[PDB]
């Protein structure tokens, strides 16, 4: 049996783990921007919903930030100056706006590090900035080497990655890490395939870069990036080529869902197996 897809194919998405379950949040599709935020059960197969965000919003990327979901930048059906951020509450289901995550800035990356809210590159950028909850203020970080938008950023083990990307049309291989202990970002080794739009989930202090596109294909393909070694390998395909999806871990095991495979904006889910190093369409 085939996954249970989603209810709405979704784009430009937001994707978390939340509560053991996968958040696919927004997006967009052939007909509009969406607001609408739906849930994952990898153990019962069913999507639910969640509280609908405020406002629609495509072309962001969400971040996990002291167990609440943010997210920050990004597009609404009509332009890219959002008059606020938005940050969800599982206590009581429900999106709360946040003004001072207020941005006119698309494709950046997004990601908590050390309890504070990187945002990174966008429509490309070298600017990088941190907002703290606590004082729910904005401070400029040391920017990227290279202008990127459209990238995929994770953190892992107190340093935050920044992958591939587009720097003007061209598809980026390259990569970057910030060291927040010496405000630096330093470029590491590159990924084998450049890629814009990428999605990146982090399993076993090893970062799986999953799909995106190259300049020419939506593509199914995953490269796995090894700290220890400072080195990227190729893993097994996707079973559908993804662009701009949503890429996850939950329960210590990677998702990948929506996407758009170069003609038509995707509502299906699957999952990665690592023992294997194959991904799947079918639930048990």
């Amino acid at each position: 049996k085939p996954m249970s897809p989603m209810q709405y194919a979704r784009s430009g998405l937001g994707t978390a783990e939340m509560n053991g379950k996968l958040i696919a949040a927004g997006g967009y599709n052939r007909e509009e921007c969406l607001r609408t935020v739906e849930c994952y059960n990898p153990h019962t197969d069913h999507w639910s919903f969640l509280a609908p965000m405020r406002t629609p919003r495509a072309r962001f990327q969400m971040a996990v930030l002291m167990g609440q979901l943010y997210v920050v930048g990004g597009s609404n059906g009509h332009s890219d100056d959002l008059s606020c951020g938005e940050m969800y509450d599982s206590n009581i289901d429900d999106w709360i706006p946040v003004p001072e995550l207020r941005t006119n800035r698309c494709n950046a990356g997004v990601c908590a590090l050390n309890g504070k809210l990187y945002i990174v590159g966008g429509s490309g950028l070298k600017n990088c900035d941190v907002f703290d909850p606590v004082t729910k203020l904005w401070t400029s970080c040391a920017p990227l080497n290279i202008r990127r938008h459209q990238s995929a950023v994770c953190e892992l083990g107190g340093y935050l990655y920044i992958i591939g990307g587009a720097e003007s049309w061209n598809c980026l291989n390259t990569v970057e890490r910030y060291n927040p202990e010496n405000n630096t970002w330093t470029l590491i080794a590159p990924m084998n395939v450049a890629r814009r739009g990428a999605g990146v989930a982090v399993l076993n202090g090893k970062l799986f870069v999953c799909g995106g596109f190259d300049g020419s294909h939506a593509i199914s393909c995953v490269e796995m990036y090894d700290p220890t070694r400072n080195e990227w390998k190729m893993m097994g395909n996707m079973t559908s080529p993804r662009s701009n999806a949503g890429i996850a871990t939950v329960g210590n095991t990677i998702y990948a869902v929506g996407g758009f495979d170069g003609n038509e904006f995707l509502n299906t889910v699957e999952v990665y197996n690592l023992e294997s190093n194959e991904w799947s369409p079918y639930t048990k």
